């Protein structure tokens, strides 16, 4: 609902900001600012991944497919966020690197910072927004988009730092009278610019900015892979789990044990304790129910494999 | 094992291929042949996914977590294989629409066909290596590494396509005597070129390589997709299974009932049938076995709720 009314929010925000650099560019008679636009477009991906995501965790209802239910549909958006944004966090470095070896020049500062300050408070009060995600599975589908909302603001910061630093460094002599650049491999060729160290600030910041993506997402992607991978969860304890299960009166043993958490607080358990007499079976299998209640799990299907 | 061997072999020829491709650019001095190199290098990142997910596969083990056994690494790897390559496609779809509105002129045709049709015949023996695939766990993982191998093989069919018609269309006028090109926007100014349509032939060619990547990885992503949300398979029908377990004799209901895929041709299913006599369970026990086993599941666990 009010998590649902901050993603309709956000992405008409993102659209308008879209609008709003077409609009400058337009002005701006500049097709970088065009493959800018078309590249911060990536982000109505992630959103309406959440957002579908988000309309299927409502079904929670037995079907004649998929009989638990649409309960998974957080899960899966999480994981679908963290590795789209491992891949683009991937292509980001390419051209990274690809610009640090060859250091192209920057254009048109003034209107950059304007843009990137607008893109700053967006991306900060978008932030905001999504702060208080940082049951289970919304805030575990949350995390996607505030990690890449945490991507947007931070490349709004590095862009804006980066338009001061020419802004306040760079004099670039480089048209109109005599100005040349030594720095520059071979500006179309057959004074010198300014001090050209700075040329390298996008791409030795950039690769920071990759660097703390990577190691903020992580924990995300570790968490999503292992819910799905029907692994045990973090708080049971098997090894005691069997020993009070096997202490238990009327109990032989236990041929299989199964545990696994299904979406979130939720998780399911089956078993095959044994048993030795079916005139009296209801009596022991409240104990383990009960047993299985004070040790977390409440989902439970136990089968009397007798002798 | 041999596909342990395939996968090693053909990880072994990219990078090969890669030195290949670093080795020719140091005899032809262009970057731009670093950039290829660069942007080919994204293949290693899904082989050593298929690689990790093969050698968890042989798992099989129930542990101190996951006590099933790391046996959906397979489906997790061909899912992780099917986002990576959308998010891929996108990126080059950005790039190729960005091309599209400035068409960058071509370089070096002669040596692109070289290397051109040397990543044809590479990528053509790794298809030949990966065509078995196009128990199940295992074709369902290299699904992922055929689309990849595949999707190589039709950029270098492009690319070879795209040379051969710039060496037999392009005189491109463009340099040493008098030469300009007219559909250049604007090549650095303060006869013409050839017939110039030809530039767009590379974005207008590889928005139908995207177009074929997605149209045929989304029959993978989503058989992967639906297998870990824990939805029933195609092969069995509820409406008949419920109808024919409660005509069983001894049954009057089902409280629960849940069926769900744990990988591959093996699946599990649970419910909480109910009986009236405990002297005898294990006869009508052995029945529903046996029903489950005719309908197709073999993993059971069911609970005689009394009354
Ligand atoms: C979906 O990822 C985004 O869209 C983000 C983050 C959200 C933002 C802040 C809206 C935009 C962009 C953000 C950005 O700032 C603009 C560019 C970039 C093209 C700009 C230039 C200049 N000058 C450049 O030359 C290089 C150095 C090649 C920049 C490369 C990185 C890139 C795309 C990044 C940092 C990526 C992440
Ligand atoms: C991991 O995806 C790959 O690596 C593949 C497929 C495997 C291949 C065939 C080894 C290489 C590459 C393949 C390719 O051919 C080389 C380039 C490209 C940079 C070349 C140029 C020229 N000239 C260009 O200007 C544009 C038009 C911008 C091309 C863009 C597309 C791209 C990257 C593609 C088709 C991508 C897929």
């Amino acid at each position: 609902g009010r998590n649902r009314g901050r993603l309709l929010c956000m992405l008409a925000l993102t659209f308008m900001f879209m609008v709003l650099e077409v609009v400058v560019s337009r002005v701006t008679s500049s097709l970088a600012m065009l493959s800018d636009s078309f590249h911060m477009l990536s982000d109505v991906l992630a959103l309406v991944v959440a957002l579908v995501a988000e309309r299927f965790a409502r079904r929670t209802h037995a079907t004649q497919k998929n009989t638990f239910g649409w309960i998974r549909a957080e899960v899966m958006g999480a994981l679908v966020n963290a590795i789209f944004l491992t891949g683009l966090c991937f292509a980001i470095l390419l051209e990274a690197i690809e610009r640090f070896i060859e250091p192209h020049e920057m254009q048109q500062p003034l209107v950059v910072l304007g843009v990137g300050v607008a893109g700053l408070l967006v991306n900060v009060l978008g932030l905001c927004l999504f702060h208080h995600h940082s049951d289970r599975a919304g805030q575990l589908n949350m995390r996607g988009v505030f990690l890449h909302v945490l991507g947007d603001a931070l490349g709004s910061v590095i862009v804006v730092v980066n338009a001061l630093v020419f802004y306040f460094s760079w004099k670039g002599c480089s048209e109109g009278d005599f100005c040349v650049n030594p720095c520059f491999p071979d500006p179309c060729k057959a004074y010198e610019a300014g001090p050209c160290w700075v040329l390298y600030l996008d791409p030795t910041l950039c690769v920071v900015m990759v660097c703390i993506l990577l190691y903020t997402t992580y924990p995300l992607l570790k968490e999503s892979a292992l819910i799905l991978l029907q692994t045990v969860p973090k708080q049971i304890d098997i090894r005691n789990l069997i020993k009070e299960l096997r202490n238990v009166e009327g109990v032989e043993e236990v041929h299989e044990l199964h545990v696994w958490q299904l979406a979130g607080s939720r998780i399911i358990a089956t078993a095959h304790i044994k048993c030795e007499d079916p005139t009296s079976y209801m009596e022991v299998a409240k104990t383990i129910k009960d047993v299985f209640h004070n040790h977390g799990i409440h989902a439970t299907t136990i089968q009397p494999e007798f002798a």
